[PDB]
């Protein structure tokens, strides 16, 4: 196994997860086998139970794992299926040595953060490194391993000492570490101070970077170049510029006319890793498919405006995966994605009392919709303000989709107006009294890949004609809510179809409503599923309705 | 609530133990009410678990906790109970915060090292400092922490960072820091440099010693402190000088002499703590109880010798509890110890075929006794070799305790020799056939304070009469093996009398032999319950025996 | 003796400077006398022999000092005269102890860092902080020390333990800290990483802060300024926010606004120095002009172009004095200045067979000039560059200015186009033949204050009345070469008369065209006697001549 660390820099927030991407995405251009593991040194066992302020979306995994968004930049960069395992932890790692301690198994030994701390992240690493997670099922050639947060941090102290150990159990020729900076441009100068205390810090620590990445909003100087690899003990090779690109699809080619893949090539003498000329086509299939999509991404600059409803729509990285899902479809429709950031607060009546402008600039976007998006959602706050969008969409025929929550909006909404419940409501937004008509109901927590079967007499609806002919979509779930299983046969009877179910046909997974050309939702997460050359199936039904060309999207499906 | 912590140094194995419980006992001079925190910045939840080989003995609490013999030192220094949660770990505070975020009390942040780690060791030591631990029940005037391990080691990183927080959140006029180190002689100079890099770690780290103290083979130079006070900044006053004395009991009168006491008096403002003429009343005649058993010690040079056998006996830190119990027996005799310190194995005829000279030393050794100690053992490993030494004292007449192994032992032998069962052992030493005389049985650990209750006939054992009148012994348990309960009215018959039993009955816990001086053995540590000034009675009782004072130490107790 | 220690940060080039230096002019305005030392940790013992592509311009001090452009900020901020002592480096300061060491002072003892150069450094600022600087000729009140440089940098480590040692040889009421550093904004997060990293860099060299102050491209969020005081342990009134301002003279106001000023007159007990009603007034005074001149930028919009031709013009602070100087003359008339940045090279016809834009740019620029100024600069490269604009100011009567090479450059344009010389030259500019018509000669340096006397029928020329009735000027040189003395008499006979000389008569040091209502030059750099609220005499003339209000402007000096 090669292993390339993508660390550190006086910030986190800067790229390791893009440049990490990236640099796994290229060497799977040469046909190897890119595994990813991501290092999130907190005390958090997972990122299920936070609030997204901190750290953006969580992330879900086919076996239910709720981690940082870094796995699904992995995930849909790499084109691999991750486990839990797959993200270390502060808390998952001394929970493990703490469980082996009360076990006995360290034989009567003092258990201490060196040795035996340390080598718990390294057999770590070595076991999960050796996971399958390509479709191929062979063992991986390279681990890119992303340590999250910044070195020198008192988080991150023990497994910089495990990756220092690792750098020697393992041999040089299959460890290499790239150090990610920021150079601060200020009055013009760029200054590389910041990135000589950063490099100091990794040599204080026992680690030399193989590659310097600096981070900088315009293209190093020369000048800034040379003096990096003067107070920096590298080579100006080792040094690579990525400059605030316009997408993050470039950065991969950034990092490839830079030559940084010639130099891992030789640092890692990948050509003596044994690859089939299968494996170099496929490598170079990929490198192909990439830059005909940054060309058409580049090239297609012809408008969509996707208003998506929400709360937090200030701190983008909130919706990273919807963001990056509705890119995808975007892209594979060759249309330039405006996304209309509603929070969802600022449409109900109650804003419009403390301030004029954020409500008529919100209603005004919400009005400049090709299309309306709703997606997951992480509280009650802002539940009416949804519930408003989804009926403005299906009151003026705008394209929707309805993902976790927005399902549950938009089945409460068609409740109060179109079945004539009046009063109709959601056991997680209110439970002051008993309530007869209420929607959505609890039945700790559903998370994963779960089997959706399609109904018998589905195939007149455009969500399933989006997939194609199958009778199953294998998709990624996070509710403990959904709709109420005695409703649903009267909510059809209006036109809201429930299209999908669990094999149970006792929860409902995908919905179309009949009237309207694309008014659908799903109970599980479209997003987490979506790879950047084939986009996921609800949000591709999404931008393609919102663009007219549904019926062209449809027949490229089918054929 | 005042707070001295304890630290650091360029070694562990120094003196923090020590010198923490003399400070302790002098500030309980004043009348202070002086309670103390351990910090092992170890993966290990508790010692239960470990092997004597790392850090000596486990120590048994009240509750059962199974500690850092540090715990130990301050129970009978401080004369104070403590609980499990007077020592903190590694293990014990990360399971605590990762047991606190599975519980989702940290509200959806990210749980760090700093504040959420630091915060929790910062409330334990809170909580725990005002838990009452004298037995007159009032809440601690003064905390000693001891910082356990090495400034600037990575374990103890997340409680260096605690302590600096706290050193904030108490007032400058509520904590101290003291540092102790070693002042190495080499060539006759004294070298000042390793103390001058431990304080630079220490500054950091953020802390400034309010003293040093100067572990050295010899008196500190006046040079050598005015260097000390020259590049640590510190005044000459603030260097205080821990000299390798004869004994510990002299310790807290050298750190008395030195004014270290009329320093932390001023420096923590210990004249504004409330203390009423009984609390100064008891601290004075706490002073004087110690300058008069420190002459005693010092003065009354004539010699008994206790022969030890056990496993590990090169090791002395393996048997701590065990040497200071001894040690209170023979100053309350006024008699100079000497430990005999038999390893068991070397007794066995097996290591004659390998060695004389170990076999003869170690056999001439136990031949040289006054009396006999087989304690509480860590393995199987030397069972013949304890039964040779319980054999030799019962057949020569020699004071003989067995505390927990050697009341299995001394069972065992009596069965081999006196009932006259050939060939009857132990369930712990063998398991190779489903042997019928079985002696020592299975009844996942027996631990903390149980009652023994004397039985009715038993007043004519010397045993009972070193307890004196009472009914019920309080003691401390560590066993999972003990006696097999369907043998015992057998080996009554031949003058084994099991004087002492759990309340039931049902379990055996301290014995005297008829025909013999003292031939005595319990099923508790008594070691674990021995005070300074008052001696654990089983090992005052053995003492008493080897010096022929039996009678007259019987007497002084019943008078 | 108050000391404010202004530090650090992990980027140099931020606002040490700027902040010191209205940090002191605040102080200032509570009547307190103000005096300020900087320490730039590097090996020159001074800046007499850089090059301004590193730390900008050197600033001639009136002893002849050659030293960094922060003690002409805090001359022209405080109000003060600082001597070559008042900038202490590594390379003067190691110089200094090995002189001393070779003396024999150090009595055979070894000389190390500690103590004895981190000695020597606080006997430096103790002794410095003394001098007198104040034209009141009184010991200074308050101290600002500027460290230079990285807190944590190599070089700066001697300084950082003389400044913590000096934290408590002096009391901590007389010694504050405070700490500039970078909060970088990254897609609108505001980052606080990289400061937590530089207070433990300062926590870990044995410092503490006083004061944060945060330097940022937008007003700090609650959010930020709360998590600066949770990881850095200050309260959030012990935060400043320094919000890239559109003018330096705005800084005061901000850090005066934030309640900077009463946390530092707290924090150093200042109302406790003794100070008297006229300190008061005159401090009172200062604010109010401050105010005014502040109020006056703000509001007097209406443009005034000068264009400043030289090297190095893309390195804005190579002219830092040479700009203030411009935008107090500019201030003091009520216009907003804008300096065309006319990279002299650019206008030489060779530059238009490069590239046709930088030379019509560069000569549009220069024809767009309502002034022009040519400064003294660092080299040959662009001397026709300069004869160039000296021409072209003269033959289109546009007001010009030559400082230094200013005055060499137009004594030799006219020398070439007016006396009829056509080939006349500088010895700086060529040696190739031991030519003839030499205008500019060698008479190792010129440097610091000096007496230009005003020749007796000068008083025709505008230059003597800006200065008004006086004969003599005082002020400062930097030169090597000047004009040759045979010459001028000739050239006087076609009006360019030399106003000013050196006492001798031998040196010549002002002059003035007659044909031109502008056209003067001076052999002293008239920059660094600039203050904020009295401009330097010919740069008040230039800027009021290109505003066509010059003899409104002589008329208010002359009243
Ligand atoms: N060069 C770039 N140009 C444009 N966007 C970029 C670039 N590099 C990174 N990004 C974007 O910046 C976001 C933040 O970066 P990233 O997540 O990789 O940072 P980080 O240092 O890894 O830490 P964190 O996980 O805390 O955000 C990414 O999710 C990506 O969308
Ligand atoms: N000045 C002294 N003279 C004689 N014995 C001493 C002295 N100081 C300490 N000791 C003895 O040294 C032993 C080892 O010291 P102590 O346990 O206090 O060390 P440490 O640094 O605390 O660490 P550890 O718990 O790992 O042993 C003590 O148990 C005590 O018996
Ligand atoms: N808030 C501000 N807004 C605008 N300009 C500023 C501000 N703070 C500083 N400046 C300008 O920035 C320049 C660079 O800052 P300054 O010289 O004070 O930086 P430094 O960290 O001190 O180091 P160096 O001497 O190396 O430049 C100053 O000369 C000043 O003109
Ligand atoms: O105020 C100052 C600034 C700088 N210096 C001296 O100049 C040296 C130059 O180092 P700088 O800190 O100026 O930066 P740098 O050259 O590493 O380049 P950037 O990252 O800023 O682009 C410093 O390391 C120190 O010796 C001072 O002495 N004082
Ligand atoms: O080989 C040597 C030894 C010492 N020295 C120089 O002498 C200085 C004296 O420092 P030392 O390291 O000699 O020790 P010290 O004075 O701190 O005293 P002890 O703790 O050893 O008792 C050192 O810090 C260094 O400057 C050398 O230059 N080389
Ligand atoms: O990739 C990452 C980023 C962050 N973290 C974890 O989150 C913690 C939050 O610390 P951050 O490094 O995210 O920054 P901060 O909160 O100090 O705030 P800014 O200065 O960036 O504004 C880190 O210290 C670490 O525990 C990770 O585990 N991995
Ligand atoms: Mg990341
Ligand atoms: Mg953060
Ligand atoms: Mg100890
Ligand atoms: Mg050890
Ligand atoms: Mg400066
Ligand atoms: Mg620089």
């Amino acid at each position: 196994m090669k292993y390339v660390v993508v660390s550190g820099g006086v910030i986190s927030g800067i790229g390791k997860g893009v440049l990490a991407s990236s640099t796994g995405m290229l060497l799977k251009t040469l046909g190897l086998k890119v595994t990813s593991i991501k290092i999130d040194p907190y005390m958090n066992i997972d990122a299920g139970t936070m609030s997204p302020l901190e750290h953006g979306e969580c992330f879900v995994l086919d076996d239910g794992g709720e981690t940082d968004l870094d796995l699904g930049n992995y995930e849909r960069y790499l084109g691999i299926t991750l486990s839990r395992d797959h993200n270390i932890t502060t808390g998952k790692i001394y929970s493990h040595v703490i469980s082996r301690e009360r076990r006995g198994d360290y034989l009567g030994k003092t258990v201490q953060i060196v040795p035996h701390l340390t080598n718990a992240i390294q057999d770590w690493i070595q076991r999960v490194s050796k996971i399958p997670v390509d479709d191929t099922g062979l063992e991986p050639d390279v681990c890119i391993i992303e340590l999250g947060g910044t070195v020198g941090d008192i988080e991150s102290a023990p497994f910089v000492e495990a990756l220092r150990q690792f750098q020697f159990e393992v041999g040089r020729e299959n460890f290499a570490l790239i150090h990610v900076s920021l150079v601060p441009v200020i009055h013009g100068e760029q200054k590389t101070k910041p990135t000589q205390a950063a490099i100091k810090d990794l040599r204080s620590l026992g680690l030399i970077p193989d590659m310097i990445a600096c981070r900088c909003s315009e293209e190093l100087n020369r000048s800034t170049i040379d003096k990096i690899a003067m107070f920096c003990h590298v080579g100006p090779e080792q040094v690579v510029n990525v400059h605030d690109v316009n997408s993050t699809y470039h950065v991969p080619l950034l990092l490839l006319k830079q030559h940084m893949i010639d130099y891992l090539h030789s640092r890692l003498k990948l050509g003596e890793v044994p690859l089939t000329l299968e494996d170099k086509e496929r490598g170079s299939q990929l490198l192909t498919n990439w830059e005909n999509m940054t060309k058409n991404l580049d090239d297609s600059d012809d408008v969509v405006k996707i208003a998506l409803v929400g709360k937090y729509t200030n701190l983008k990285d909130s919706y990273l995966s919807v963001t990056k899902s509705l890119e995808h479809a975007s892209m594979k429709c060759r249309r330039q994605l405006e996304i209309l950031w509603v929070e969802a607060s600022n449409l109900e009546p109650e804003t419009q009392e403390v301030d004029k402008n954020k409500f008529h600039d919100s209603w005004n976007k919400l009005s400049s919709a090709d299309g309306i998006l709703v997606p997951g959602g992480f509280g009650t706050r802002g539940i009416e303000g949804m519930i408003l969008a989804a009926k403005w969409a299906r009151e003026s025929g705008v394209p929707f989709l309805g993902v976790c929550l927005g399902l549950q909006v938009a089945a409460i909404e068609f409740a109060r107006n179109v079945i004539g419940r009046p009063n109709s409501s959601s056991t997680e937004f209110l439970d002051e009294t008993l309530l007869a008509p209420e929607d959505q109901v609890v039945i700790t927590m559903r998370l994963g890949l779960r089997p959706t079967i399609f109904q018998p007499n589905s195939e007149w609806s455009n969500i399933r004609k989006l997939y194609g002919e199958v009778n199953e979509v294998h998709e990624r779930h996070r509710h403990r809510y959904e709709i109420n299983p005695k409703i649903v046969n009267d909510m059809e009877s209006r036109g809201f179809i429930f299209v999908g179910k669990d094999e149970t046909g006792q929860r409902c997974e995908i919905f179309e409503l009949k009237g309207h050309p694309y008014y659908v939702g799903t109970q599980y997460h479209p997003e987490y599923t979506s790879k950047v050359l084939e986009p996921s199936r609800p949000f591709w039904g999404l931008v393609a309705a919102a663009s007219g060309t549904l019926g062209e999207v449809i027949k490229d499906i089918n054929l």
